[PDB]
């Protein structure tokens, strides 16, 4: 049959579910990264293989190279890059179960600056979309407006990124009556964006100091922004976030876990969040998600969350992957497996 039909979706995926890890990092541009990256990538309840992994970077190391490396390196040989891109210092690089290249169309990219903060620093998106079998995905990685104030400017940033990223281009639309111009997340099946969105607590830095002396969650999230704008449909049209356990992931002083002890005393926030949207209700499954509290290197933790994603059988008469990934990023983790 067909490479991407549903002779070889049965050999590969019975269920037709596929495990997919989507993380977001904050970096703060710093140079030496953490020791290990093996409890970022595997997680303690990511206790089954992910089939692909999508990892989203604002304020990258200058070395994304050195980073992509690293993360070839923890993967090891049963993962290739399928695809990975920058817009400044934004990255984001999907890692695909190596068996897994043959049923993925051409990778598409596109990126979108929503605001000029100087001459060397922006604020913007990636994307990155491909169809799997024939079930189309989106990923954006987005590092929004800062600022505790900003809410219309964070609501433009989404606004900005949905209408003018161009996607999908050479691989057609799975489902085009059901797209809108006006929002590129409703031209695909699954959608997944993860990234610094800086909304954060209201209520300033005594009343959360307060509630985060058993931390009651539930009750702090009353003070998110990104909760309350959703809730009233005024950003993030569709999607949904996975109820959220952990505590709030930035403001952290440098290599420990104490919140901002300095004079700007920054409220404790979630500033990293991922969200998801599925065309079909039901298609996206999260299975957890998290912050890695041993990721230390930056005032921000990593997020990310696990999914089960529904796909289905589609054909052949596309821009195919047939193969096509980093050679040499996936040779010179083999190298490094071998040194260490
Ligand atoms: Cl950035
Ligand atoms: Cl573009
Ligand atoms: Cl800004």
């Amino acid at each position: 049959g067909a490479l991407l039909g549903a002779d070889e979706l049965a050999r590969y995926f019975p269920d037709r579910n596929v495990a997919l890890f989507v993380a977001t990092w904050n970096m703060q541009g710093q140079k030496e990264l953490p020791p290990s990256l093996d409890e970022f990538l595997l997680p303690a309840e990511a206790d089954y293989a992910q089939d692909l992994y999508v990892i989203g970077v604002q304020e990258g190391c200058s070395d994304r190279r050195e980073w992509e490396t690293r993360l070839q390196e923890t993967l090891g040989p049963h993962y290739v890059l399928l695809s990975s891109a920058a817009h400044g210092v934004l990255y984001m690089s999907l890692f695909i179960r190596r068996d897994l290249i043959w049923f993925c169309s051409e990778v598409e990219c596109s990126t979108v600056t929503t605001r000029i903060v100087s001459q060397i620093k922006t604020k913007g998106a990636l994307g990155i979309s491909f169809t799997f079998f024939g079930t189309s995905f989106l990923f954006i990685t987005s590092h929004f407006t800062s600022g505790d104030g900003k809410v219309a400017e964070r609501l433009l940033d989404y606004t900005r990124t949905v209408q003018a990223l161009v996607l999908p281009r050479n691989v057609p639309d799975t489902n085009p009556y059901r797209s809108s111009a006006a929002d590129v997340t409703t031209r695909f099946d699954e959608v997944f964006w993860f990234g610094d969105f800086n909304f954060r607590l209201s209520g300033g830095r005594t009343v959360v100091d307060a509630l985060l002396c058993v931390v009651d969650v539930p009750a702090l999230l009353q003070h998110d922004q990104l909760i309350r704008e959703m809730r009233k449909g005024s950003i993030f049209k569709g999607f949904q976030e996975p109820d959220i356990h952990f505590l709030p992931s930035y403001k952290f002083d440098i290599g420990k876990d104490t919140y901002d002890s300095t004079s700007k005393q920054r409220t404790p926030s979630y500033t990293d969040r991922v969200l998801y949207r599925s065309r079909h209700k039901g298609d996206i499954c999260p299975v957890s998600y998290s912050s890695c509290p041993g990721i230390k290197t930056s005032d921000h933790r990593p997020v990310y969350g696990l999914f089960r994603v529904k796909v289905r059988p589609g054909r052949d008469n596309i821009p195919l992957a047939a193969g096509k990934f980093d050679r040499e990023l996936y040779l010179l983790g083999i190298k490094r497996r071998i040194s260490a």
